């Protein structure tokens, strides 16, 4: 019922989540409290973004939190079918909950930006494994440059940008002249790709593709030994990095990360 211990079977038994929804929230501004209390109650530690756009967030808990907490956010008929992504550890990355409001739940700083239309742009990691081995394909990281230093594809393009807002910038100086051109985008669990995907596409791209459910997912899904990421996948919390294992990087890397998604 919650209130007996009880291990988990795994010895990562801290479940971490991660996830993300566009769906407008006229009333976006009342769902932070609500959330906040919910997850002070249940012991959630983690950062919610609320935007008009939508949600995006990462959090972490044991099961029995994670089982209350998600039947909570699902409890928003606006928000019954989000699906949260989880990767595993023995500790809480998170120091502690937040709940943050902003403009866009991941800023690139452009005004109308509808990441509906990317229909047909996202690769499954199936897909995007043939798709990237492709020397013709101009393969394209859309994360900052300590996460691309960390590790990335095979064969991955560095925009070389500070924060998510400098990409619009790095496409009208490198890109404009290669609309006609395969171009294949990703980051760790998708988000920044919906909205690089639909500026983009907007622009006059024709062959624009994204990595569904970003990097994260292409490391579940494909066997290591077969695997086109190299070195360690960076994430936005005590963790630093993950490896192909989708595990803590161990020895701990250096936490001066600097964190969480706000500064994406």
């Amino acid at each position: 019922g919650h209130h007996h211990h009880h291990h988990s079977h795994m010895v990562k038994d801290i479940i971490i989540a991660s996830f993300y929804k566009f769906i407008p929230l006229n009333d976006f501004r009342s769902l932070r409290e609500p959330i906040l209390t919910k997850m002070h109650e249940i012991g959630i530690k983690g950062t919610i973004i609320l935007a008009h756009e939508g949600v995006n967030g990462g959090f972490a808990g044991n099961r029995e939190q994670m089982n209350v907490f998600y039947d909570y956010l699902r409890s928003d008929s606006r928000f019954a079918d989000l699906h949260f992504k989880e990767t595993y550890d023995n500790k809480n990355p998170f120091d502690k909950a937040k709940v943050k409001l902003r403009k866009e739940i991941v800023t690139m700083g452009v005004q109308k930006v509808d990441p509906s239309y990317n229909a047909g742009t996202y690769l499954s990691p199936e897909e995007w494994h043939q798709f990237i081995q492709d020397p013709n394909v101009i393969l394209l990281d859309t994360r900052n440059d300590y996460e691309y230093e960390l590790g990335t594809f095979k064969n991955a393009i560095n925009p070389d940008i500070e924060n998510f807002r400098e990409f619009p910038d790095y496409v009208q100086r490198n890109l404009i002249d290669k609309k006609d051109k395969k171009i294949a985008m990703f980051c760790t669990g998708g988000i920044r790709c919906e909205k690089t995907t639909a500026y983009m596409k907007e622009l006059g791209f024709e062959h624009v593709y994204q990595l569904h459910d970003g990097i994260l997912n292409y490391l579940e899904s494909i066997p290591e030994s077969e695997s086109l990421w190299e070195g360690k996948c960076f994430v936005f919390d005590d963790r630093v990095a993950v490896d192909q294992k989708l595990d803590r990087v161990y020895p701990q890397l250096p936490q001066d990360y600097k964190y969480e998604r706000e500064q994406k």
